[PDB]
């Protein structure tokens, strides 16, 4: 019954690419779970072990997981925020699938006025999801998640949708009342998630101590300005205010000091 935060991840498979960062803080007596999404184009400087040649570059947040695993990008994170992270969770794609099935699919609305296909993309993922408000499968769900328009505008949406994805499975898993119903949930993910929480027949049980946090769940954003690369690419400077009232907000849910300036491995424009 204490409050702690969670880096939550998606990978492309652990050594791999991160195609999310969430921040999710879980605070069992204000009964409240915040997540926010952190921009894979932020430029920051990133913290590794000495032993890593990156440790110290500026770089994309993005670039954390690929030069150290999760071990850099919360030491990345952590320098980001100002804030340490007790835990972290890595999940690949069919973790993704496995998990929303468990949990007996979820509802999403297609905004757009045609059906929501990847295959052309990436063919591996021939799912689809019609126009208007539907159940959804895993299959499906991970489509919907992983869709980018390719703009610059392309990641605010699919961070917005991934960000419904997770919401919507964690509903799902506060109306569960048995043990056996999440022993079932962490063996259909087993192989494709990883985690520091310590897992066994012990924690299944203490986890369900926090599920009064899911009660209410809302959702962010961290974000600044679309800039660009000398190869043509794009990054993202932040805003030293959005950030702080960033690190306060969390700071708060996690019950903390908020804080007077801004430390910060990450490149404000000043």
């Amino acid at each position: 019954t204490k409050s702690f935060s969670i880096l939550l991840m998606g990978v492309d498979t652990w050594e791999g690419n991160s195609d999310s960062m969430i921040l999710v803080t879980v605070n069992p007596e204000t009964k409240k779970t915040t997540m926010t999404s952190l921009e894979r184009d932020i430029l920051i400087t990133l913290s590794g072990p000495k032993n890593n040649d990156m440790n110290g570059a500026e770089a994309k947040l993005n670039a954390a997981y690929a030069a150290g695993g999760a071990q850099m990008a919360i030491m990345t994170v952590q320098d980001l925020l100002n804030i340490t992270i007790d835990n972290y969770v890595q999940i690949n794609m069919q973790g993704l699938i496995d998990l929303v099935d468990a949990v007996g699919g979820i509802t999403v609305t297609n905004e757009f006025d045609f059906p929501i296909s990847i295959a052309d993309n990436e063919p591996e993922y021939q799912a689809t999801v019609a126009p208007g408000t539907h159940k959804v499968n895993g299959e499906q769900a991970l489509v919907y998640a992983r869709m980018r328009y390719d703009d610059p505008e392309g990641d605010y949406g699919r961070q917005k949708r991934q960000r419904e994805v997770i919401q919507k499975v964690l509903k799902k898993i506060l109306a569960l009342d048995s043990i056996s119903s999440y022993r079932k949930i962490l063996s259909a993910v087993s192989g494709n998630m990883q985690t520091n929480i310590e897992i066994s027949s012990n924690t299944i049980p203490g986890l369900l101590g926090y599920r009064d946090a899911l009660k209410t769940i809302k959702t962010y954003q961290l974000k600044g300005e679309d800039a660009t690369l000398s190869d043509g690419g794009s990054y993202q400077i932040v805003t030293s205010d959005h950030l702080l009232e960033t690190q306060n907000r969390i700071r708060g849910e996690l019950g903390l000091r908020k804080v007077t300036q801004l430390k910060t491995s990450a490149t404000v424009y000043e």
